[PDB]
Formats: C-alpha cells, sequence, structure tokens
C-alpha cells in the first residue's frame, strides 16, 4: 500500500536523480502514489535522468513560464493518468532564480528583469500550477510547493528569499482557491538540501564570497536544529512532502511545514 | 501497515471518548499503536472511556502536575510496554485553565493562582512529559503538545491563550532537549473543537456574553479555512496528531502544525 | 521641536492628497522635516498636489522601473538640496498593481507581466530606492516602506498581498544594505486607508458579492484593533513613518511597525 | 519641548542603574516626562538608583505579586501625581526568572514554583500592572512591557523565555483591555543588554559556561543585526520605549516593536 497508495500525483521540478523533486518522486512511488512527472520544454532531457525511480511514470512537458504548456497541462495530465481519473496530488519543486538574484551579486544589483524571472518561476507558477491542475484535482488533493524559509534575510539566496517570502504569500492565495476544491496547498520549507545546483554555488561557480556564505548559512543549520539538519540528505523533506500528499495533514492549508530539522525555531 | 505500525505511545488527556486526545488514540490505534494511556484522579471513569477506543491500553496514573507520577512515569511506562522496550510517542493533549482565566471572565480578573495552574497542567507539563519521557524514548520518536494557535489574542480563551503561548515556547526548549534523544517535539495547532468543557464554554455555563464570543471565534474559522472548519470533529487533529507521531515529518521539531482547516494563514 | 528636525527627508508616492505619502510628507514637515518629493506619470498634478503641503519641497521626477532615473536620483536629490548635504529620510510609499492582480479579478487570472510589474513597483523599487539613495544618506538615517500586512491571505488583495510579501522580504535585505550606511530600513503595516487602490477597485461597488469580502475585510480592521481603526484617517500611520524617519527607533531595522490600530494582534 | 512633555509616566522595575528600565526613566525624563516610579524589597538599593536619575520621581512601593500594592496602586499613583491627575504611560520593565529556570540549570530542571514566580513577575503582571493602572491613564496613554524574543528557544534564557512568549500574550490581551481607555499596550523587545545580573548572570557569576554561552548567543546579536547591537548600551532600547510612550506610534498596539538592531529580522 504504502502512505500514498492510489494517489495520482503530478510532480515537476526534477531535473537531476539527486533534485528533491526526484526524491519526492521517489518516495511517492515507494508509497504507492502514481506519478506524471514534468520538466521544462526538456522532456527529452528528463527522460535520461530519472529511468532511476521505482516505477515508470508519464512524463509531460511544462515550462511553467509558457502560457500554452499551462492552459493545456490539464489535458495532458488527464490524457497522460485516464480520462475520467483526476490528480490527488501536485509537487511544485521549482525554483529558480538568475544567479544575478542570488548568489555574488549584490542583492542591490540583481535587475529586475532577472528578479522577475525567478518570481516567476519561483513563486507565481505555484499559481498558475494550481489554476491549471486544480480543475483536474479530487477533493482531499494537495498541492505542495517547494519552500526556503525567507522569513528572515539571509546572505547570498538575497532575491531568491525575496522569491520564496513572495511563494508563501502565493501559496496562501492558492490555498483559498484551492479550498473551493477541497484542495488543500501547502509548503514544505526546506532547509538547505546540497544537491547539483547547491555544491557547485558552495564550490564557488557563484564564487568564493557566495559559496562561503551559503556555506556558514548551511552549516548553522545543523547546529540549529535540534534533531540536526544532513544538508546531503533530501529524503526527509520528501517524506515531508509525501505526509502533505497524504491524507495524514487532511487540515492544514495556505501553510508551510518545516521540515528543517527545527533550525527555524531555534536562534542558535 | 497502519501509520503508526509498531509504534509505542503515549497517550495523556482522554478524560472524556470526545477530547482530540480520545481520537488521537483512536486514530493511532487505528494506525496501529500500542497505546499506552494516562489520566489522574477518576482512573476507573477514565477506563470506562480508554474502553471506548479500539484496543486495550494500559492506563497509568499521571497527575502531570505531580512526581510519585512524573518521575515515576518512565517506570510505569516501561512495566506497561515491557522491559527492551520504548516508546516512539508521546502526546500531551491536556490543556487546563480555570474558568477564572478563560472566556466568561475578564482578562484583569484570572487570578494569577489560577493563571498560574492553568500554566503548570497546559504549558509547563509539556516540558514535564518530556523530562519524564525522553528518557525512555527511541530515536525518531515524537512528542506532541495540543495547542490553539495563541499568536493573536482572543477574547473568550484569555489566559489559555497565554499558556498556549506559553506553551508553543516550551515546545521550542522540549524540543532542544528531544532532539539529544533523536526525538521530535512538535505541537499540533487544532482549530477549535467542542469537547465537554470546551464544548460547555458554548453550551451555557458560560452565559450570554463568553458563548456568543466563542460561536463568533468558531464560525469565523469555518469563514477563514480555505478548507473548511468543522468545530465538531477532532479527527483531522487527531490525523495530524499521528502525522506528527509517524516518520513522514522526520526532520520538524521545534514546531507547530495547523490542523486549523488553514484558518490562522487567511484574514478572512 | 518637531520630531524631525532639520532632517532631510525624500518621500516617494505623493499621487492624491488623501494618500499616505500626502500625510507622512505633511507630518514630517510639521516635524520641521525639508523634504524632496519624488513623482511620476502625473507629474504636474502631482506638484499641484504636494502644493497643498505646509512647504514646498522640489518634485524631481522618479519612475521607479526607470533604472536612469534611479541612477541619475541622488545627483538630482542632492543638487535639490545642496551639494554636501545628504538625506536623512527616504519614504517608499509606493505600491502598485495592475488591477488584473487585485479587488474583482481572480488572483489566478493576473497575467505574470501584470504580477510583475505591481512587484517591480511595490517590492523591487524600494530595493531600488535604497540603492539610489544609500549613497546620499547620513548615518542614523530611516528609509521606510509602506506595508499591508500580508502574513495571511484575505480576499481582493491578492497579487498586492504578494508583493507585499515581496516588500519585507525586501525590507529585511535593504535593511543589511543600510546597515552599512548606519541607515535603518523598516516598513509601517498600516491598516487599510481609503484613497486610489484600497478604495479604487473597493469603492464599494464592484459588485453587490465579494465587494462584500472586502469590505468584510476592510471593516475587520476597526474591529479587531484594541484601539480601533479609522480607514479615513492617514495621520497614525503617517505619524508612524515619521517615528521611523526619527532618532526615535534607533535599534530596529529590517522590521515592520504596525500602525493597523493594533488589529493584526487580534484574531476577532 | 521633549518627546515625553508632559507625560506622566510610572517606570517600574528599576533594580540597577545599567538596566533597560534605569535608562527608560532616564530617557523619559530628558523628554520631559514627569515619572512616578516603583520598586518592592529592596527598596533604599532602589531609591539610590533612582536618584542616579536626572529628575525627581516619587518611587511608590509596588510588589507586582502582591493584590494590596496593585489594588491601591493607582490611588497612590494618584496621590504622587496629584488628584485628577493621570498617567499617560506605564512602563513594566519587570523581569525576573530564578536562577533554575535560566542560564546554566537544565531547562528540564526548574521547579515549576520558580517557573510560575517567574511568570507571575515577567509576564502576568504585565496585566496586573494595566489593571491597577488602565483606570488612572489617559486616552492617548501607553503601556510598555520589556521583551526579549522568545519566538525562537535559545540556550540559557529557558523559562525567561517561556515567560516572554507569555508576555507577548499577554500584551495582546492587555491591549483589548487597555485600548478601551485609548490607552495602548505594546511590547520593546530588546536585543541582550548587560546589566548587574548580567555583569552576573552572564558577567562572572553564572558560571564559566554560563558566560560563554549566553556571551555566544548575545554577540550573535551584534552580527546579525545590519546596523549592529551594543550589548552595554541600553539607550537605543529607552529610546524606542519613549518612542511608544509618545503619540508618534498611535496605531501600535497589542504589538512588539524590535529594538534589537534588527537582528532577528536576519538569519546569519
Amino acid at each position: 500500500t504504502g502512505l500514498l497508495d492510489g494517489k495520482r500525483i503530478l510532480v515537476s521540478g526534477i531535473i537531476t536523480d539527486s533534485s528533491i523533486a526526484f526524491h519526492i518522486a521517489r518516495v511517492a512511488q515507494e508509497q504507492g502514489a502514481q506519478l506524471v512527472l514534468t520538466g521544462f520544454d526538456r522532456l527529452r532531457l528528463i527522460q535520461r535522468i530519472t529511468d532511476r525511480l521505482p516505477a515508470k511514470a508519464p512524463l509531460l512537458e511544462l515550462d511553467v513560464q509558457n502560457e500554452e504548456h499551462l492552459a493545456s497541462l490539464a489535458g495532458r495530465v488527464t490524457e497522460a493518468i485516464g480520462a475520467g481519473n483526476k490528480l490527488d496530488g501536485v509537487v511544485h519543486a521549482i525554483g529558480f532564480m538568475p544567479q544575478t538574484g542570488m548568489g555574488i551579486n549584490p542583492f542591490f544589483d540583481a535587475p529586475y528583469a532577472d528578479v522577475s524571472k525567478g518570481i516567476h518561476i519561483s513563486a507565481y507558477s505555484y499559481a498558475s500550477m494550481a489554476k491549471a491542475l486544480l480543475p483536474i484535482m479530487n477533493p482531499g488533493g494537495s498541492i505542495v510547493g517547494m519552500d526556503f524559509d525567507p522569513s528572515r534575510a539571509m546572505p547570498a539566496y538575497n532575491w531568491m528569499t525575496v522569491a520564496k517570502s513572495a511563494l508563501e504569500s502565493v501559496n496562501r492565495f492558492v490555498a483559498r482557491e484551492a479550498g473551493k476544491y477541497g484542495v488543500r496547498s501547502n509548503l514544505v520549507a526546506a532547509g538547505p538540501i546540497r544537491t547539483l545546483a547547491m555544491s557547485a554555488i558552495v564550490g564557488g561557480a557563484l564564487g568564493e564570497e557566495a559559496g562561503a556564505q551559503i556555506q556558514l548559512l548551511e552549516e548553522g543549520w545543523d547546529q540549529r536544529a535540534p534533531i540536526g539538519w544532513n544538508m546531503k540528505d533530501a529524503t526527509p523533506v520528501a517524506k515531508t512532502v509525501c505526509a502533505l500528499l497524504s491524507d495524514w495533514l487532511p487540515a492544514t492549508t495556505g501553510d508551510i511545514i518545516y521540515a528543517d530539522g527545527g533550525a527555524h525555531t531555534q536562534l542558535l
């Protein structure tokens, strides 16, 4: 059976088999969910890099900045899951901020064009995935986005934090649209997960000054977290997203679940 | 198979079979948990109630304000669960504020003795129960208290709100103690549930003024909750506690999960 | 005498004489501030309106979306205030959301173009103005923007709420930059004031259907506010901004001061 | 002239001359306020300290744990300020947790009688004084308590933190009551300041480990604070308290002003 047994869940954001979305997809399939995966205009690129999930899953093209991809999402999901089936779950794990908005570009030097793209994909596309999929979501259904607690400013994250503040705000509005469908909308605020993107940042692609800043932020999590924080382990975070996809948090929406080791709840 | 399968879980606070504790225990059992219940005083009267549970559970005595109680709990639990066995969960679902500090009475008119007693039971006993039980908890274990979001003042909850503020703060310190045991500590902040004392609040014993203030409270909650809020139904709360008791929020502690229909995320 | 004696303060966002900006600027002047005003699209109507102010203040053009206006702002402000003088205060009271992102229009129907513009104006420009003006601010300086508590979703406000969420996040990052200059950055989270966007999609008229939600929403401030809320009266919010522009809140930055009658502290 | 000119302000909790409390009174007097002061057992030692204040103030006796002191205070305050004179401000700067609930003693080991006493003095007495004093406050008045951000758990502060959480809640409720008199109630959430029992309770009289763990705690402020935090300067806090005592924050109540260098707004 498993936690998500029977549930039809669309999972966006997988880019690598170390993506938070990939582990979310993984844990979901292990828990019996039936997935529909999405990846940007690169349904063929997500093809190479996800033949690694426990079960096969239809993969669909979605560039969330593409209003056509969005108008047709519901259409192709249905095609994918079977006419007469609906989604039980939607995982939005799409986050992106041009590195001009997050990494060593001064916070002030991030062009709005880039911030705006960061917010399009990171925050707004949450409302657009909700708009696209809510009509093909079952009551008791669950939308989950990925958050990184922006409630305090932090070095390097910069405009991405801004985008996550925006996303949290968007989440409470999604929940209110979502609740007309009996659907809940929540975010999972993850502690830092050193994946493909994060390790190059800390590896100094976005330079010494930002890698340092991220490293020192990211190391504060484990010190802070009463239960610690392994940034190399997406599983706790994937399991939390699946808890949100399950029927075990039936009265939470508009909300944020911290899967951060309890870091956010401790000063030091 | 069940969410909580193979979990040993202490549930405190079942005083009647409608109190969220009862529902927690019930769902916990339906999820495959082996319960140790606590009660104090009317212990033969509490076993009459816990007899209405799906499964037998040892009922131990525990006045949470007391020590031949608290200091002996771990021992008595260990005897109840057996040599070699530890608890995976602790549920604190004890809330008491003398009615002088409740909705009927002016905020300024609650004596400290009563406030103090209400905080002892509702907040400080959370630390007490963690102190008592942590030694006999398994890593990955989970302590959950019951919260009623006190971040905004509400009339006709008065000092109880204050007690829940205190609880929330206690929860975060407990988490930091619990983490040393690999153990989570969280609060489930429930929407308003009618019991036999929060029921006896609205039922008549509060008189017009406090009964109307509480109904205005509870009705706005349903309005606010994007997925709605059912005053009468403890299940969503009970499931949430169980989520928390499960392995599915392994990265959450010091924290609060709002099982409140999302009301706290919406202004109207 | 006067809170703001000797202080030079840039006030942006005066479009009207009822606008929070107008009253901030008036209060600042009554308090002995020397103002610089900025404005954009109807600059001669603006000059008419800034006349209704106790003292004349130069109006400089400033389209916050215009990077060249921004790049030139300090030098114009400086020529306006005389060389060797720097600003002590900056008021950002610019907030705008294309009404696709507000009022009667779905949250889901706002094109991103519109959300992006509103966030540009409402949130990003706060960092823009900080960037433009920090170089010409005195230590002990203050930058204040206008917030509307977006911590909880509400009907109508929609994408403007999201932009206010972004703005609060923007503000904390701006504080971090501003602090280098010994400058504070804070937001005043105002209760609702009727002017030309919390009253021109309001207006007690865009249907007797969902105009009702917003009416419920907005009359909830006065009712929630322990000291009440007067929607017609920008003075208390203007005074709050002035306190932040003063030296009387010298240890507060990256922060939000709620000038809302304490409504957001109260659930009902 | 003066910020608080004409203001009759009662200030409680002056117990050292290095206090936030002592500096609130000093700054209040420098700003024209006529003070009334209160103290309890160490009455010679308090009358000594308050002599260090630039102006004479009546010192009245007030054990906030004493319902006779409280039910009486208003009469004595009137006696000292003169019949038909009301207070315009009340400052609650009474904070005390017995040692077992603070610093080095585990959080777990604090007996409730200590916790209860700390909460009585630190939180409940905020409602006590408001109740004692609201009847003799002017509309336009202002009650201010001293907070220390308890939103996240930190080492050492322990049950003091819990007390602070409770106070924050108490304040929101005080605002309800107070708002019936035209009176605001707010807390100033100060950064760590080094007092007398902070040249003891972190200076050199808790241990070696409680003058380096509270020190490590407290020095993260100045790191985090965008405009910095001087542990030794209670003036920014005293001034913030006076802002709140002034008419410059007329729309804020039930609230918390963070005079903490903006530290709570920033993660690293």
